[PDB]
């Protein structure tokens, strides 16, 4: 009976509706839950870790046992190093679910305490994909329903300086 923490990883490029339905359900069964934010150096994503992080920050913050934090290498090593309960994704798709299995068992003989849990969003934030937002976003569409306000604002702001 120790306190649990679980890991929420991602890229969060940007946050979106789907995510923070994840966490607000995650918070409420966990003691702490720490959004990782993979900071993806030969990734290349649109939003910088700070634009990424602020964005969380704004739509999460409001959960006082919630807490976000930049990483690279390998996620088994942050889970060691933030001493986690468990790593926690999402289910919805369907290739997601084989990979996930790759991870989980790959992660699992990299260190036998690694331990992946996973929750179902919402039906209604079920078909959500970052990539389908970046993709309507930069088209001036109109992604409202899909993100927070923030992350409206900062697709503005993103096109005000060219986009
Ligand atoms: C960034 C990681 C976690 C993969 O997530 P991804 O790049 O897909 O970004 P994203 O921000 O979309 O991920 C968030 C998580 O929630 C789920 N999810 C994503 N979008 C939604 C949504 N709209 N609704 C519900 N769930 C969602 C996903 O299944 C995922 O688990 C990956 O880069 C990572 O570091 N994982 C470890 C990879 C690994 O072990 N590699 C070998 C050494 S690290
Ligand atoms: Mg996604």
């Amino acid at each position: 009976m120790s306190k649990t923490r679980v890991i929420y990883p991602g890229t969060f490029d940007p946050i979106t509706n789907g995510h923070v339905d994840l966490v607000t359900r995650a918070s409420r069964m966990f003691d702490e839950v720490v959004v990782a934010i993979a900071i993806g150096h030969h990734k290349n994503p649109l939003f910088s870790l700070e634009e990424r992080v602020a964005l969380a920050q704004s739509s999460l913050g409001h959960l006082s046992n919630v807490e976000f934090v930049g990483f690279d290498g390998l996620l088994v090593n942050f889970f060691k190093e933030q001493k986690a309960t468990a790593v926690l994704r999402g289910l919805r798709a369907v290739s997601d679910f084989e990979y996930e299995f790759q991870l989980a068992n790959m992660n699992r003989q990299l260190d036998p305490h690694f331990e992946a849990v996973f929750l179902t969003p919402s039906e209604q934030y079920s078909f959500i994909s970052s990539t389908l937002i970046r993709e309507i976003a930069r088209l001036k569409g109109d992604v409202t329903k899909f993100v927070p306000q923030a992350v409206v604002e900062a697709f503005e702001r993103k096109h005000q300086q060219g986009w």
